[PDB]
């Protein structure tokens, strides 16, 4: 869909982009509906990383 | 921060993680509050690319 700036943002690292309040972008549904996630044991441990769909979490 | 699966889900591709409903997940600000985007010029065309914060984005009306 198509989004506008809401205020300045100077990037940090070469892959970030840098944009004024009122600029205008193209962002792909895909970059809202996947995460990359930590799958957590029972104690709260790291046991499994990849792409989870966005909408299937919701705040613990 | 922490998140909880709704629903089983199955993995389709080999970067894609399977889980259970009721898992327990840790998401990084610094992944979902990010996405790729390009950057357009005043007459629709695409100008860069990259990370940017999608809450400094709201959707046109
Ligand atoms: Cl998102
Ligand atoms: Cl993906
Ligand atoms: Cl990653
Ligand atoms: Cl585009
Ligand atoms: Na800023
Ligand atoms: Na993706
Ligand atoms: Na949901
Ligand atoms: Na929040
Ligand atoms: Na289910
Ligand atoms: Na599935
Ligand atoms: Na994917
Ligand atoms: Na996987
Ligand atoms: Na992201
Ligand atoms: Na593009
Ligand atoms: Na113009
Ligand atoms: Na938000």
């Amino acid at each position: 869909p198509k989004y506008v700036g809401l205020w300045d943002f100077k990037s940090r690292t070469d892959e970030e982009l840098s944009f004024r309040a009122g600029d205008v972008f193209h962002v792909a549904r895909k970059e809202e509906q996947w995460w990359w996630a930590t799958l957590l044991d029972e104690a709260g441990g790291a046991v499994a990383q990849g792409y989870v769909p966005h909408n299937y979490l919701a705040e613990r």
